[PDB]
């Protein structure tokens, strides 16, 4: 047998926003988060914009003295699991702690430390080379830091599956809790990949929009005018927790997470299948998971990246799982609004798929002004659409073909 | 309901052997793999030796084409995974490919690779970043390669907890089979984080040891004289395989996998608890999940760093885990030959763990010549000591106060 999970707090920093609900307002309204990135030297670069954050206060969270021992990625890990513990009531104690774990991840990790430490090495040797670089750069220490800064002695790990990354963490420490390891979880991912590194790594594989004109426009899943991915930062963080556990202290109880779906897709190390195949068996597999029937489904967050493969293998992929069933559903991108956050785009989008549920409304997909061949769903097009949503899916599909799925259902 | 793992295939590199057997030989013999470092000039370092892999050939497992496209560490990834499969003697098939997946793990993951890129990037401009960059760094890939390479079709993910990776990542695989989420999972980890942010990093840390005229002596757990860890380079994989599965296929089993425990030290970033209370938890929720009485423990494959706090630290744990029988069982450090391969020590760990179960043989712990205030166990100074072993522990304690502990036990 399994024990039930359901999300009792959420956290986020977004492109839209420096909590969770200024975020969903932003998805609501169609709003974009990207923008030139600033205070960065990107002449010599194809690509020039992204999803940053916005107005960060670290200072809310860390003193200043340990904020600087860690890079921005483990900065915003931090800031979106706080929020999602205090949003979750929840009270640590000497009866509950060693019950309460966190799995918090990162798809590229430290990046801005790397470069900086770099500069440093390069320029003057070794010896000028932070006595906190490893600590304060490896994906973990999201993990460990929030893990000794409210004394948390449950499972501590981290995922990085890339592009996959919060998906996993989430539905792994929902595994956690369901097979008696835990009952209760901080899971979901954060990410910091706007350096050099990150724009520089990700434009020489020609991956990224180079719409520099038009940022706001350059993010446009299914549109037959995309031209790749928009690079975003931020993080996402759900407290998870046993159904009993959350009943029995009183919690607000947002949804319930009844699906986890994982595959390889064993075709490509960064393209997927033109038709989604393993995309596909990730969604069966999360609906098996769930007990449920392709037609139950209601409201799919899409992974939508905006690149021209990935998106036409998606339609693919649910055309194949939903049959008469596929245009029923609402299928959107918020990626077309905040861009895509890699390993904290899983985080942040189980977030807006459990705020579907909450609200009962379709976020849209902004920039689909000419549906591409074939992409003839149910997209959301332009604006947030009103509709019954009892069960959602958030899908991830990143690099060497790993394929997440999250289902989340109405709890009453 | 839980289905029993047991270890069909191996797989490794390490600064004693190009594969298990030669590792092993080394093993036994007390011979260390630490030597100056030769790949890049170390004078402006406080360390400039480490356990590096002498003489890999990446052309028994890939093209040359391929692996230029790819960081060491997914090179070292990828010839103990295709070493492990083929010993487990496993056919990849249309009727299994979806029941087979993989869970290789990296503490740091491609550093030399992102170095190599940043200096292009300050040295030269963004247009000199290789467009392998993030494929060929992210640490995800090894997981994402072996899957293209083999086909393997199930749960396909990659942990990343620093010196506790190799461990977490064998024992969540373990759970992926034992929960039905797979039949089979390739799982370890790989490292080469031996470029200079790397030995530059953790010499600002003072981590290290400086015995720079006396490599083979500088690793030398439970010694007074032990002044920081050596850096060393490799991968270990394993074939788990569910129990009926590997019966009904004729597989030699090594030995079974009965326990995995896990917990957080919620103490330090970096610096373990001199009283071992996390060491402690983790090894008891292990002996628990196997329904062990603590004294059938024959073997511990301790995590045994050479560092001054973290080695007292494990003698504390075991004798506060095993009272009495703390003195009955072997305990040692495979690290005194190997140094710490961080993110791949459990996984090489785990390796030695098994075959000192198959040989009915407790590694020597080298240099432990004069053991420090209250290292009064058998530590197995110097000389590999033949006995009976029934069942033995591997634990890893890393970064982020993060512990992992398994359990192997012989199979009949
Ligand atoms: C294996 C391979 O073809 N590497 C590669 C490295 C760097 C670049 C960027 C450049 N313009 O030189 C392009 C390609």
């Amino acid at each position: 047998s399994r024990r039930r999970v359901v999300i009792t707090g959420m956290g986020m920093l977004s492109p839209l926003g420096l909590d969770v609900p200024s975020s969903w307002e932003g998805i609501l309204a169609g709003r974009s988060g990207i923008a030139p990135i600033e205070h960065m030297d990107l002449s010599a670069y194809s690509t020039r914009f992204g999803g940053s954050v916005k107005g960060f206060n670290v200072e809310e969270y860390l003193s200043a003295k340990e904020a600087r021992k860690l890079d921005l990625f483990i900065q915003y890990g931090l800031a979106a699991s706080f929020q999602a513990v205090r949003d979750s009531g929840l009270e640590v104690t000497d009866a509950n702690r060693e019950r309460i774990g966190v799995s918090m991840g990162s798809g590229i990790g430290g990046l801005t430390n790397i470069e900086n430490n770099c500069r440093s090495l390069f320029e003057q040797g070794p010896r000028r080379i932070s006595p906190f670089f490893v600590p304060g750069s490896i994906i973990n220490m999201v993990s460990g830091f929030l893990s000794i800064h409210l004394g948390l002695q449950g499972p501590n790990y981290a995922l990085t599956t890339a592009q996959t990354t919060g998906t996993h963490s989430i539905g792994m420490a929902a595994r956690n809790i369901a097979y008696g390891e835990a009952d209760v979880m901080v899971a979901g991912g954060s990410e910091m990949a706007a350096c050099g590194l990150g724009l520089g790594g990700f434009g020489a594989a020609r991956a990224l929009s180079t719409r520099n004109d038009e940022p706001t426009r350059a993010s446009r899943p299914w549109d037959r005018d995309r031209d790749g991915f928009v690079l975003s930062d931020g993080s996402g963080a759900l407290v998870l927790e046993e159904l009993e556990h959350a009943r029995a202290r009183g919690a607000r109880i947002y949804a319930e997470l009844v699906g986890f779906g994982m595959s390889g897709d064993a075709f490509h190390m960064t393209a997927p299948p033109e038709d989604g195949a393993g995309a596909a068996r990730c969604m069966k597999n999360a609906l098996r998971d769930a007990g449920l029937d392709p037609r139950q489904v209601d409201y799919i967050n899409a992974h939508g990246t905006s690149t021209p493969a990935g998106d036409i293998a998606e339609i693919a992929a649910v055309k194949s799982v939903f049959g008469e069933h596929a245009h029923a559903l609402s299928m959107s991108s918020t990626k077309s609004m905040t861009g895509h956050l890699l390993g904290a785009a899983g985080a942040v989008e189980a977030i807006f798929s459990v705020l579907a549920l909450r609200d009962q409304v379709a976020p849209p997909t902004i920039n689909l002004d000419n549906p591409d061949e074939g992409c003839d769903l149910d997209l959301v097009a332009h604006e947030a659409k009103p509709r019954k949503i009892d069960v959602a899916l958030s899908n991830s599909f990143g690099f060497g073909g790993t394929n997440g799925t999250l289902v989340f259902r109405r709890f009453a």
